[PDB]
């Protein structure tokens, strides 16, 4: 089952944490202080947005670090005014376990650039309950390597 916001307030630990990123059944994680993008790290946190250029992806870091028990999954989705504008996530599920910022993977499928405000609402994080706990389950900057 899904936690409902009231739920999330007591068992997740979401830090900073942002009245207004409260939904009904999850949290709209927040821009954070790094992106980065054609291979150049961008301060958000200075300049106060991020620009994702047309036909390309962009590396952003949430403002929130979020901790999940060893019996919840975190499920993410963009927000609907951003697909609309013609950005697509592409995001790993999170898992039971996890303590930190994210690293999240956002493509501009637009010909135009698409702007993110620094602190801005932008990915609404869901927590999906495990039957039992994890035999076996799973920090504050960009993950920038690759395999
Ligand atoms: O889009 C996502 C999804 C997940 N994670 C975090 C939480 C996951 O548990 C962890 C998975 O990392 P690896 O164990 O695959 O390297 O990464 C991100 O940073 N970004």
């Amino acid at each position: 089952m899904m936690l409902p916001d009231w739920k999330i307030r007591k068992e997740i630990l979401i830090e900073p944490f942002n009245e207004k990123s409260l939904q009904p059944a999850g949290y709209d994680l927040r821009v954070g202080k790094e992106a980065y993008i054609n291979g150049r790290l961008i301060n958000v946190e200075k300049e106060g947005k991020v620009v994702i250029p047309p036909k390309t992806h962009a590396l952003i870091l949430t403002l929130e670090r979020v901790k999940l028990p060893d019996d919840v999954m975190g499920d993410m989705k963009l927000r609907s005014s951003l697909a609309r504008e013609g950005l697509l996530g592409s995001f790993a599920w999170v898992d039971p376990g996890w303590d930190g910022n994210l690293t999240l993977m956002l493509f501009n499928a637009s010909e135009e650039p698409v702007e993110l405000n620094y602190g801005e609402r932008f990915v609404q994080i869901a927590f999906i309950r495990l039957e039992g706990p994890a035999k076996n389950p799973y920090s504050q900057h960009l993950v920038l390597s690759k395999r």
